[PDB]
């Protein structure tokens, strides 16, 4: 099955998921000088004060921190969005080295990692219905660079030992995702897709201009995770990123000048 190895990586995904060669695939390179400032874009509204985190799961592709999305407790609104989008989970993509790991790139620059806060449009009732709609999901993407530690990430880093292998989970209550945001919510936005199979073209991407800084030790700990299940040969969970895909007939809009 699909993965991030030589034999099942992104270049192979189209054989099982032909939408991999679709018209609105993600990620993309954000060419900052081709993007256009759109003064009609509103400030993002990130309302996470009442967020209820539940669990952290190694799903074999990344680790997901999952939230209670049965009510409007942690929501994204505004920006390019029409309506209310509920946070369901966040996860990261990262590299084997600090110079790669992000899915989106900025003028071809790759960051060490990229955080995805995944939200679904409440008018569609459930996430499964939402992924079948062109405006079903809103994903807030945040780049990670290596420098000073991110204090609000350390609770995540410290629990990874307990979910080393695929299928493992652990309680992860009372986590505040506001601690993973940069200072500025300036962003780029474009229509795209899930970046893992089934690669559905259901996402409004909102990628923050300002990276967060994490320490070398924090991202090092991501790299100790395993793609494999317990009892199987150890395959480090590194380079779990899809490379940039062609922009095709899309425009990237900037919320800032
Ligand atoms: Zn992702």
């Amino acid at each position: 099955h699909w993965g991030y190895g030589k034999h099942n990586g992104p270049e192979h995904w189209h054989k099982d998921f032909p939408i991999a060669k679709g018209e609105r695939q993600s990620p993309v390179d954000i060419d900052t000088h081709t993007a256009k400032y759109d003064p009609s874009l509103k400030p993002l509204s990130v309302s996470y004060d009442q967020a209820t985190s539940l669990r952290i799961l190694n799903n074999g592709a990344a680790f997901n921190v999952e939230f209670d999305d049965s009510q409007d407790k942690a929501v994204l609104k505004g920006g390019p969005l029409d309506g209310t989008y509920r946070l369901i989970q966040f996860h990261f993509h990262w590299g084997s080295l600090d110079g790669q790991g992000s899915e989106h790139t900025v003028d071809k620059k790759k960051y060490a990692a990229e955080l995805h806060l995944v939200h679904w449009n409440t008018k569609y009732g459930d996430f499964g219905k939402a992924v079948q709609q062109p405006d079903g999901l809103a994903v807030l993407g945040i780049f990670l660079k290596v420098g000073s530690a991110k204090p609000g990430l350390q609770k995540v880093v410290d629990v990874l030992d307990s979910i080393k292998t695929k299928g493992k989970s652990a309680d992860f209550t009372n986590f505040d995702p506001r601690g993973l945001l940069p200072e500025s919510l300036d962003y780029w936005t474009y229509p795209g897709s899930l970046t893992t199979p089934p690669l559905l073209e259901c996402v409004t991407w909102i990628v923050l201009k300002e990276p967060i800084s994490v320490s070398s030790e924090q991202v090092l700990k991501f790299r100790k995770l395993n793609f494999n299940g317990e009892g199987e040969p150890e395959e480090l969970m590194v380079d779990n990123w899809r490379p940039a895909q062609p922009l095709k007939n899309r425009q990237i809009k900037a919320s800032f000048k």
